[PDB]
């Protein structure tokens, strides 16, 4: 079943329900996920109203670009000319500027296919937008199945060659309540390396490090806490987890990543080489979800693209989209209910 | 009463009706002026769904911009910087550039004050879309009263200098059919000038025309069909009127233009110089309204704002907007029938 209504500020709030009962909802405020819930717990976080994402925070959830990340200065070499986009954090270029993608409504078509529903977003980033080249013809599909699949698809053609390299920005708490630390969730992740930052800026260092047998190594599983109690360095730099992990194996194939609470698991699927983790290291900001405020460590993203840092550190990728050829990435979550055996206590 | 509905493409419909029973309806897709009725007849021409708009024609209806009009090569000249813009149509810049504000879908907040209701829309033109500094934070507030005023309001404050004049494009059709012209329709105007076009490109000539005394004169009710049938050549140049006209007097309180059909008028207030009046020139195009093939001179718009062409004649105005400046333009088409 497919139901529409207003959600505030003339955006709509698209909610599904599949075979199984399980039902998810998104907005054209930022071709962004609402909300996903089983059996009435929510599994991510998000607000009530449009209102509240301008207001408290407009990430959540929400599709970021044109580059998702920090740009170190806003500046980037497109076909050897250097262009500086829009400087939002200090002299960083964060998730493609001020008033960004994130922040417009984008129209949408809904298409049902029976057991499965998409809703395709779409957006025209015009030419030099933020600093960037264009137009950028860009489309967002969420779709939800009968297997209780969310799966995310970019696609994206450029007037000129330009950059491209956006992300979903869903954070996750499976206790359904931001009053709640994701210390209690454990966490597979299929990588090696990681990306240090080089400080408080955020920018990155220059290095891949490898994290084998550290507290970040999560290739077996292990509860959050153990990153989160940790004083390595990069740790204690951003008070969490905050970077952008390398995947050992590409391929939209393999399970990359997991997270489980109790009977419940999200796994993450994609085509892209890594996946930026966030764990929501706002001390006491205290934002409220529902009416709940939220805690430090409230929320965990999982944010696949090229890593952020490949202006300098080129072995991690190429984000140039040329001019005319089809950009195309693809995402997915899915949700599992006693996939494993995970009973503990915080 | 205020009703809102699924405009299609994820837009929404708004639409007000007044005490005296008249209905005007608008959209957050280029936050525009939809439908305009009275005893169930069209005032003016729009669309059944967002799509049409964006397949049929955008313009109709719109507010358009940054700027309105057509800036010559896309060139505008910033605090002595020149800055290109994007080309739309051939070497110029037509209303703002490809893929402008007018296909955005704005957000809104709707607010009844009983005998009046606003309809805000907001939108931000980030720095450099389109060639524009910015970025700019625009809003547009369509209002409706128990007067039959439906008014334009509208404001933007810039982070840095820019340029900025934007303007509605609604065409009118007091016969509510678009398979009729308005040469049947009186018009009066209060301008004695007018600002001839170069050729075909539509660019500005380079001279301001003194117009009294002429097919163009309208200072005096007429009918457009005058006009239409004139042999001026710049009437003979774009088959109809496209072309602004620079008012004898400013100020919002003096009734600018009137459009007439019979026992029904529509006047033009404004705060602005010019207003820009084009006449659904199209030929053979024949879009189709509610299933109607428009015709040649089957519509007629009130563009109000500076002239186009200050770039090459500033003694037409200036649309500069100067950082932390707060721009703001007042247009009112009001609603009258003879009893
Ligand atoms: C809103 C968040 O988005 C990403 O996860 C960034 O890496 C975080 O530092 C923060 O900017
Ligand atoms: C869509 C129309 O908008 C204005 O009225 C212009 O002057 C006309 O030439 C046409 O471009
Ligand atoms: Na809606």
């Amino acid at each position: 079943s497919i139901k529409i209504r207003d959600f505030g500020l003339g955006s709509d709030l698209i909610s599904l329900t599949n075979k199984a009962g399980v039902t998810i909802s998104f907005t054209n405020l930022g071709a962004r996920i609402v909300d996903w819930q089983k059996d009435g717990k929510h599994l991510i976080l998000g607000f009530d109203s449009a209102k509240e994402y301008l207001e408290k925070d407009a990430y959540p959830g929400a599709t970021v670009g044109p580059t998702a990340g920090r740009i170190k200065d806003g500046l980037v070499k497109i076909s050897g000319k250097d262009y500086i986009l829009n400087q939002n954090e200090g002299p960083q270029t964060l998730h493609g500027g001020e008033e960004s993608i994130h922040t417009k409504l984008w129209t949408y078509e809904v298409t049902d296919l029976g057991a499965e529903v998409q809703v395709k977003f779409s957006l025209v980033s015009n030419d030099g937008t933020n600093g960037y080249p264009g137009k950028i013809e860009m489309s967002v599909t969420h779709s939800f199945d009968d297997d209780n699949k969310w799966k995310i698809h970019y696609e994206a053609i450029s007037d000129k060659d330009t950059v491209f390299n956006p992300t979903g920005h869903v954070y996750f708490n499976l206790n359904g309540d931001a009053s709640e630390s994701v210390e209690n969730h454990g966490l597979r992740l299929a990588a090696s390396r990681f990306v240090p930052l080089k400080d408080q800026t955020e920018i990155v260092r220059g290095d891949i490090v490898d994290i084998k047998n550290t507290d970040l190594d999560f290739r077996q599983e292990k509860q959050l806490s153990n990153a989160f109690n940790s004083n390595m360095e990069q740790v204690q730099l951003v008070k969490g987890i905050d970077h952008p992990f390398l995947l050992d194996q590409l391929g939209l194939d393999k399970e990359q990543a997991r997270l489980t609470l109790d009977d419940t698991s999200i796994s993450v699927f994609t085509d892209q080489p890594s996946i930026v983790i966030f764990t929501a290291n706002f001390g006491d900001l205290g934002t409220l979800y529902h009416e709940k405020k939220q805690v430090h460590h409230g929320g965990i993203t999982f944010e696949c693209q090229v890593s952020p840092g490949s202006e300098q550190i080129p072995e991690l990728g190429d984000i140039s989209l040329k001019a005319g050829e089809k950009y195309q990435a693809t995402t997915i979550y899915s949700l599992h209910t006693k996939l494993e055996h995970h009973h503990h206590h915080h």
